């Protein structure tokens, strides 16, 4: 039986990392993908919360230090975030500088054109490209990556423009994460 982490779109739930799943609202999510009857973080506060950083409200969240969520991806990919945090079990800590971009971009690839310019978008990695969506707008699309330890990149997280995405990988993530609604509540 196969389950879906919803951070990285994975599905392997081995022994050391397995895919754990919220008892509340039904999210999937790698142990390792997350810092650890199971509550999210979200369902212990008795939240359904909206990300500091995108408008998606699926996926997982974790607090920050001011209070509010984000999705532990949104952590991943906006540069500046200390995403290490949740590994160390302390909350989501957003600079000034974090703050200073909200709205400052719009996301291509948002479905709801209300909410393009929310939040903070992220930018494609290839060359000098300039397209800029939501990490979970992205994550949606299968253009969402992270190096593997092999590869020795200091910052692992990546995301590529469709333009530029690796076609395959593209392929299985977008069905991944189709394939995460069908395991909520
Ligand atoms: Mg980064
Ligand atoms: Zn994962
Ligand atoms: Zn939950
Ligand atoms: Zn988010
Ligand atoms: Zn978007
Ligand atoms: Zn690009």
């Amino acid at each position: 039986h196969i389950l879906i982490c919803c951070v990285c779109l994975g599905d392997n739930s081995e022994d050391a990392d397995e895919i754990i799943q919220c008892d509340n609202c039904g999210v999937t999510v790698h142990e390792g993908c997350y810092g650890v009857p199971w509550f999210c973080d979200a369902c212990k506060n008795g939240v359904s919360p909206s990300c500091e950083l995108c408008p998606s409200q699926d996926g997982i969240f974790k607090e920050t230090d001011a209070g509010r969520w984000v999705h532990v991806v949104c952590a991943l990919y906006v540069p500046g975030v200390a995403f290490g945090d949740i590994d160390k079990l302390r909350p989501v800590t957003l600079t000034e500088m974090n703050y200073s971009k909200y709205g400052a971009k719009e996301c291509s690839l948002c479905e709801d054109t209300r909410f393009a310019r929310t939040g903070v978008c992220i930018s494609c990695d290839a060359g000098m490209c300039r397209s800029f969506f939501h990490v979970t707008c992205a994550q949606r699309e299968g253009l969402l990556s992270e190096a593997a330890a092999e590869e020795d990149i200091a910052d692992p997280f990546f995301a590529y423009c469709k333009q530029h995405a690796d076609r395959f990988d593209r392929k299985w993530k977008r069905k991944n994460y189709l394939a995460l609604q069908s395991y909520c509540k």
